[PDB]
């Protein structure tokens, strides 16, 4: 069976028996708690096909985080605008962080991944040698102690939450090596099933391809674990449309160059082969 | 189907198609990566029955960590010795922590839960007001913002790993409120299927009962998610024995008085009703 049917079955389950809840800000969702799906990375790349996923954004966003940036303006300069709302002075003001220049997202993914536990100043500060470099940590383990059970990169630092533009939805990823293959499990505390989750699956599957490439392994499996899996009520109609569509064969992902470090990738290193999605769906 | 069959199925799957791998310890395991099981908490308590689980240790250990302790001697004094080997001066020296007094585990669960991000000194230091109190954080959300999607307690701080007697296997728990019920998901990076996982299920199910009680909710479900789920090769024969056993109906758990704060529970407050397990299975 097509692995995309896991995601579609998750949508169906939430629509059928999801709890209807309002939060303190007055917005309603349907949700279920606790889900898991598995996507093979071996012969294909799991970029969903029942709608067109924003691959250009997936790639630029991940490279942006990997270099430790917390500046939405540097992502925006690449042509990808998905963090620009969160980096705006008016958004930051709304957060209670008015003391900032446009673009300064606070200690979000890039900072946590490369400098966990360091003292955040701003998005222009030099944090070289400060904090715990989780990316270097996991690359070393995959290379030199691949069977280790602590190959973890974590983005959740509760002491830093009040400084973040947004708290991370992707709390941590764990990696696993067996029989020459690298697998990844993501724990996602909150899954916006309509707008986010297809993009999220692509992000961590890409991360796994990159890590496998750098470490001389082949991609194995991506295990997607969800906490609060939800559908915003305004997304139900477009998702009803999506659910009428039959999945097409997943594309393949090729890496065009020998790359020795997780920091040396560029967007043009990635060749996506035979991606033929159904049309974009605006949620 | 009896919910304990999930755990037994996971054992069978690991034995059948688990990867045979050695660690840096040289000790071999069979393992699989990525599992999930669900245990209802509404009408029973999922204390496993195909072997006798150490309930008294479950209760004492959880209460010890909730109060923020990192002192294995404080647990030992209650009569529960499960952390004594890790808190011994011998083990700690083996870890490169030879300056520690006996019992000083470093910034393990108790410290992370109550003082995340604070600078660890030793097990005797007063950390009042230091770090992020995640226990107070989640209790406040469950009470006042129950549909929030950030009800999380996390024990993984990579910056503190070198100071810990042992790295935590239980990385985080997330809570969820619906229909007057409190549910919990545990992300466990490493599951010792033989010695640890039945005990682990009980720990976080108990935590969920306690939280539900303090916040005026009923317990819902416990969702157990595993990363590296493994069987130690020295555990193969005792687990093959366990697999020949049929689960008995789960016990029930009663809380015997009104408790208004997580820090106020004592082991006196819990009554396990109709626990009828198969005999204890010892494992190396």
């Amino acid at each position: 069976p097509h692995e995309e049917l896991q995601y579609l079955r998750q949508l169906r389950e939430i629509l059928c028996r999801g709890s209807d809840r309002l939060d303190r800000t007055g917005i309603g969702t349907l949700s279920l708690f606790g889900m898991q799906a598995r996507y093979s990375l071996r012969d294909h790349f799991p970029l969903l096909t029942t709608k067109r996923v924003f691959w250009r954004g997936v790639v630029q966003e991940l490279l942006w985080f990997l270099k430790g940036s917390t500046d939405s303006r540097e992502l925006s300069r690449t042509g990808v605008k998905i963090w620009d709302k969160n980096g705006s002075r008016e958004f930051l003001a709304g957060r209670g962080l008015a003391h900032r220049r446009e673009g300064d997202l606070g200690p979000v993914y890039g900072f946590q991944w490369r400098h966990f536990g360091a003292a955040y100043v701003d998005a222009d500060a030099d944090y070289t040698g400060q904090g715990f470099d989780q990316l270097s940590y996991i690359v070393d383990l995959i290379k030199n102690n691949p069977h280790d059970r602590r190959i973890i990169m974590c983005a959740w630092n509760p002491a830093d939450l009040s400084l973040m533009a947004l708290p991370p939805c992707h709390l941590l990823c764990q990696f696993y090596v067996a029989d020459g293959e690298l697998s990844c499990q993501l724990y996602q505390r909150s899954g916006d099933m309509g707008l986010g989750v297809p993009f999220n699956i692509a992000s961590y599957s890409l991360l796994t391809y990159m890590l496998a490439h750098v470490t001389g392994l082949r991609p194995g499996e991506f295990i997607h674990t969800l906490g609060d899996a939800h559908i915003y009520k305004t997304h139900i109609e477009p998702l009803r449309l999506q659910l009428t569509r039959t999945p097409r064969p997943f594309p393949r992902l090729e890496i065009l160059r020998s790359v020795s470090s997780m920091e040396e990738f560029t967007p043009d290193d990635f060749r996506l082969v035979d991606y033929c999605p159904h049309p974009t769906i605006r949620m």
